[PDB]
């Protein structure tokens, strides 16, 4: 469009001209930053301008401006600035809308909006900013109630920071799908560092070291109903009159509980993510295996009751997988949380990509060495030849392990050339790049224990709402400013405490 | 001579008393940076001078301009400067004449000569160049047929990039002799990425799929067929009366069919670039393997013709290199596609240099022991007591392996020093330079990947020619410029898109 | 308060107002940067003020203003001025007093707390401080009593650093808690550093290497009276009427002495030095085992006098222990004194946090396994699978240590699973963790090496206070400066040799 | 003194009045930048000063002025500047003498003792240092006979850095202690570069790569004699009529000889070089080793001919060393030369103090294992258990070696906590401090192969001093200059290539 093209085309005789006679206008001459064209767009003497009306999109003034934001350093800065004085004209034209509060169709505010995009300057400004003119001080949210020197106590609005019935600062930061390229150091901000602090030491922490004993208790019954099951006839089992049998029975209920219960909070789980399938194990890797944990118990179960004694294959996988997921509640901890996110990461990254390069390794040599072999031990199975094989790679293997091959140079060339491939060189790279993969995830991701820790603040948060929603909320409604109208400003404000020395 | 003596040392008063009364005057004035001389020498009162006459050693002025350059920023800058100045010179003497298309007794352009030097500076400018002065704009590149303003997009010539009947920009940076010092990043230029990018995503990445799929069709085939060899009697085996048999010649047939198909393929290959054997490896190593694999498959088949039975030996070495090189097809992925580039550098440089280091070890220990002992087992053999002490570099050793010595504290002082030397100290100074090996190759070879693919689609390219030469042509004959003759230049353009903010 | 609020406030208008009619006034003035009110608030016509006052707390003017530094370039240059200037300004009032002399109602000095905060910059400039107006010279410590030229000798205070009966500038910095953050540098100070080189080089380099001897002497005999201990009945074994028993006899009090000696020399320091449980490693690390490897020696020494042969038991322990301590002897080398700090860190770090990660898989994994077993070897046993698993850990296992499970799939994907997850995965990470740590303790604690010599030499010096405590006393009581009052001050000064070449 | 005082402090004054009316007058003035006093002092109304007269130590002017400098890049420039100014000065007041040619009482000239000393910079200045000034280019060494332009021909002096008959700039180079600190990178300088790369690529390269050859023929030859020795009887073993026994008896005679010659030939070093014990090895430790191998089979010659048969333990060692030691003539490569210094630091540094490290667990625990077994196998033997422990930290042992044990649980706790020491934990650091060995003398030591070139370069001369000492003189006996007296200065000069675009 014309009326448009002028604008985006840096135009100001051609704006005032079309004025007297980002796809909306307002927000199209706002994304190129001609700063003053807002200004001047916003009044007119031929006709004034409004940004309340929301695009047909969905994208308002303060949605279309953090939508252009990318991440840069001067670019937040300016897109910080030009937001702060779009927030000072909508005051002077009438404080009485709220712009911020105004939301788009899909329900999610400028600062919901700037936390999912993964927008780290604009939430950190819109989080954190104080106004220091008391007649604008309305729209602020980091207040200093009072400095007394070298401490200056400062007071942050949090209004949809935690208390929000809607997609909250918090929720989005820790329940999106993680492909946001700064979620592991973005909360680590002013007042969400500290309120996630709070929640831990006050309201989460027991009820998560509590989450961790029952877990174990559960597995320690597991464990021994599973170890004493019994071993003469087909199940079902007819229950005998011994302590030790009823005890056991006891046991194994308790045991199959805890399998549905767990089968039962990850279904629950997967339609309330719908996560998709490309990224079902980047995303949530702790979650898929108490799912799978659980449903090897179930498929147990039903083994078990069906005249069939294969369910030891399935409990023994079950139990295997309930003692190796003690991992998950290592995020409760930070010199030692780190080792449950590096199994992840290796696991997915350097064990999976590695497999492929080394399975044809194997399958080659593995049908070399089985054709070369006669068998005129069994060895010409290509299971056993594939097994001997392995053991090579694993240093345990034995160079003479069959005779029944016609010749000898052929096959020793072959098994030393295995050898040297396999147990010297691929072992020798993959262990290289689990190097790498240490390296980063143990220098960098140091954080990750803090964005697991919110992972798990949110989840019980949302678990305990029966017992105390609205009285397990953080923050107090104190005062610290005044609307336009003559109200008193009760905002749920979270004390913080900070000192500076070189300002003075 | 005097005459060129006086311009390479700076002198401006004799040059100009001269013209009154690189080896060429025009390329030797032109390299010495006198750049002023040139407009100078190009046209004066007592006598004008041509850039089209072609140098005897086959070095015009734009060859010679281009060969003096040293892939260095300043003097990047001023090469791409002053051939600049260059063309406005002979476009201003007389446009219809077209240096660049113009060519040495080679059949270099000065792009393709580029190309081949390595100079990323020069051909990064030739090959996208703006102008702005209208008049001026018709050897020009990089155009912009339209900015709508945060996007501006961009058409690119692109005339011997791709259709060219010569040595192209590509082929030149894919085909050549890996020499050159900058072919890994070379091709991260403007053009040339997206095009190789669009060419992949839309002609070859099928005809690569299906390469690997019928590869892997042909190794299960070949597999099935050596698995069931007949093993009764001297071949060749007169085919039986069953259904398995005929299926298995069937097998036989498509597996020899493959190794003459890929035996053609590799000595075409090695008739079309005469590769240098001091760079036989270290340029096309994936080449060498497909054409050995099949070479053992040859030698099986005339084995296996003339009455012999050694053919198994043969066959079961194609075997395990068949299976081993469907890592070359890995290259068609970045993640996994780096571990077929790790191999093949630490098996021509970390266990290559290594191997003498160590079998001097080995054989001296070998030789040592093997003389110490009476054999008053039959451990007196060499071979054996190589292998023994192989064995301990592969931790399966066992010290007390022979008897028949009589110095117990000499024979075990010797195998303690040897497990010392090369299982404690050796193997552990291999891994770190393996180390160092992965950490180059995986933090900066991360686009070999890309390099691997312009190779790829390069040999597509050529091989879809009879399917479709001159239909599968990238980019368009668009019309972006107007020649001075008046004529309309039809190039065949790529289009390109590109956004920049601080600009404004 | 509003007199010391107005203060805080930067006001000068209002502080003269209240003079005319650190929570002291005049260190809360001082701490906040004023520093020409201190000069105003120290004398006044209204009325004077004086800093001899302590405060209620126990901080003087200069233990407040030394309580503020924060270990910042800016911050120590700031801190160091105005101390200086505070020490000009008690010695103009009165040069009499001695404020540094002068300590809190805990006994520490100024210097003293500075070492004990950990404050390298104030302690850096307290320890060496040259005054150049004559007058002035008084309270200064680092003299140049003559400078040569290229050399320029100097002369420093030591008063308190060595010779000191309270807590001393060397005590502090080597006898502490250890939480200080930079003990391990701080002691690189002009002064300290010479001074511990001095002392090592004369008085304690013997008397450490006599002590390593006697402990070697130590340990041969007893490793000879417990090889050779009676095998026949049961203890206590009555004397034989040999020579060789006679000397066994001398050998084991001998090894019974030095065990009662280690297990008082080790009470009498943990409670000389109270170290908190949670510090209880950290600090004194080579102090717990030689406690320890008397703790077994002595209940090796009850079990054998009270008719009981597990003494043997408590025995072996103590001597594999003895023989392992010897690792604390190598604090007096620089090069290989670092392979008992990194061993010291690798075990209480590295592999204490490494073993929960671990036991948690071989345990789920030896449940699993054994649970799957029907035993219908005795493999059934949790030890004995649990046993056969950690030997895979070690590359010394056997995928075939079994035959009672009925299902073979599963039995080996168990296991492989658990190869893969531990030999290969586990291993190969904890590796690379030890990787960094080695890095860190290799790269930066080169002076952990200067560090142990403080403390060994401290304690050797408080060893030898009954043979020379005042005789073994560093520094000449030289003369460098003349008292206000008239007295020659006699200082035990330490000499120095500097050279500097560009200032001439 | 005071006269040398005034001089020291800065005064100019004082040292007019002195003249009126670095021990060395002119010595201690020029080390102190005065300069200008320099020329002051040198000439004078009252007296004059001359630079000729030697000092009672044995240093001059020149020698003094290069005794201070001390490898600091404007301390570098100071020195070479002052030294300009003071041969210019000389130069003036008498061009006749030669005060660099001038020498000290030990024979060393400014240049040899700049070299020995270590001093990079002046060396690398008095080695090639122009003078523009032509009346003045007498003592100049680093001419330009012709610069064409582009490349720039020039000339040096090299008189005493080949052909001198007295410790010249190569020598002390390459035969020194190597306590110099930059022996490693200085033999880069312009002159000593090209002139050692000419010496290898002309006259070097053919006698080092002959006695590669005639090393491999001797220890084949040795090989071959040692693997077929009599067995039968004792030594003196009578000759044989067959031709096997005559051909054998030839290659051990041939194997004497060899081995003679190596023993003279290190006797000879060591009685030319008088190495420092504590120096024997780290300076020349490829020439221990073929002294070593030496030492063997003498000792093995004398076995053998006093009718003895344990000259095979003698001889083996011999030829295990010898087949070793061709890591010495891979010096004269570059990719493969570095893998002989990897191994010669490593077993010096990393693996001679971790040894100390280790033999303590090994012996703690191998006394402890011993007295905690009864013998009630014969395991009770101190080696027998040294040996099964130390099979663990290569991981070829076994946990139940042993069951003479009364207790279980205290063997296993022990064999498990050595285990979990030596072989998870001592050697996994071991591994990390190798790594750390091999990135440096990997990334920093790439040179040692220019230095090792050096060595053999000078060696080989030396060596072919009667073949053709005159002759293989490098360099022409060019004409660059001329000098005061009239004659033509006919210098040994090296001509060299360079070429410079900036300056233009
Ligand atoms: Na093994
Ligand atoms: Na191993």
């Amino acid at each position: 469009t014309a009326l448009h093209i002028a604008i985006e085309r840096r135009n100001m005789t051609l704006v005032t001209l079309l004025v007297e006679n980002g796809e909306l206008p307002l927000s199209l001459a706002a994304c190129t930053n001609q700063l003053a064209i807002v200004k001047f767009l916003l009044q007119n003497s031929w006709q004034p301008a409004d940004i309340s009306a929301r695009d047909s999109v969905g994208n308002t003034v303060l949605h279309a401006l953090v939508e252009v934001a990318d991440n840069t350093v001067d670019n937040t800065k300016f897109v910080t600035s030009m937001y702060n004085e779009i927030l000072i004209l909508g005051a002077k034209l009438h404080p009485t809308l709220k712009l911020e509060e105004i939301t788009n169709r899909k329900g999610l505010t400028p600062l919901a909006l700037a936390a999912s995009s993964g927008k780290i300057g604009v939430l950190a400004y819109i989080l954190q900013r104080e106004i220091h003119e008391p007649e604008c001080r309305h729209l602020s949210r980091k207040f200093t109630e009072w400095a007394y020197g070298p401490v200056h106590s400062s007071l942050y609005d949090l209004s949809c920071i935690d208390t929000c019935e809607k997609n909250s600062v918090l929720e989005v930061i820790a329940y999106s799908s993680s492909e946001t390229p700064n979620r592991h150091d973005m909360l680590l901000v002013e007042p969400l560092n500290r309120l996630l602090q709070d929640k831990w030491d006050r309201f989460v922490k027991r009820i998560f070291y509590f989450n961790f004993f029952v877990y174990c208790l559960y597995m320690i019954i597991f464990t021994a109903a599973a170890y004493y099951r019994p071993v003469e006839g087909l199940p079902p089992y007819k229950l005998k009159n011994t302590v030790g049998d009823y005890f056991r029975v006891t046991g194994e209920i308790l045991s199959v509980s805890g399998g549905v219960y767990f089968f039962f909070r990850g279904i629950q789980y997967f339609l309330q993510r719908r996560p998709s399938l490309k990224s079902l194990f980047v995303d949530s890797y702790s979650e898929i295996l108490f799912f799978v944990q659980s449903l090897f118990m179930l498929v147990s179960v039903v083994l078990y009751f069906s005249q069939r004694k294969e369910y030891v294959a399935s409990m023994v996988f079950s139990l295997a997988m309930g003692w190796t997921n003690m991992l998950y509640y290592t995020r409760g901890f930070q010199q030692m949380g780190i080792y449950a996110v590096m199994i992840e990461k290796m696991i997915l990254r350097d064990l999976c990509r590695f497999m492929f390069v080394y399975l044809v390794f194997l399958f080659g040599f593995s049908t070399a060495v089985v054709t070369l072999i006669e068998d005129g031990n069994s060895y010409n199975s290509l299971y056993s030849t594939c097994l001997e094989l392995f053991k090579f790679t694993i240093g345990m293997g034995d160079l003479e392990f069959t005779e029944n091959y016609d010749f000898k140079a052929v096959f020793i060339i072959l098994l030393l050339a295995y050898v040297i491939l396999t147990y010297i060189l691929l072992l020798n790279m993959l262990i290289a790049l689990m190097g790498e993969t240490v390296n980063k995830i143990a220098q960098e991701s140091k954080n990750i224990w803090k964005l697991q820790r919110a992972i798990t603040i949110l989840d019980t948060e949302k678990s305990f709402l029966k017992c105390m929603r609205k009285a397990f909320r953080s923050g107090k409604l104190l005062q610290v400013g005044f609307t336009p109208d003559g109200k008193d400003d009760y905002r749920w404000c979270f004390r913080v405490d900070e000192v500076n020395w070189t300002t003075w």
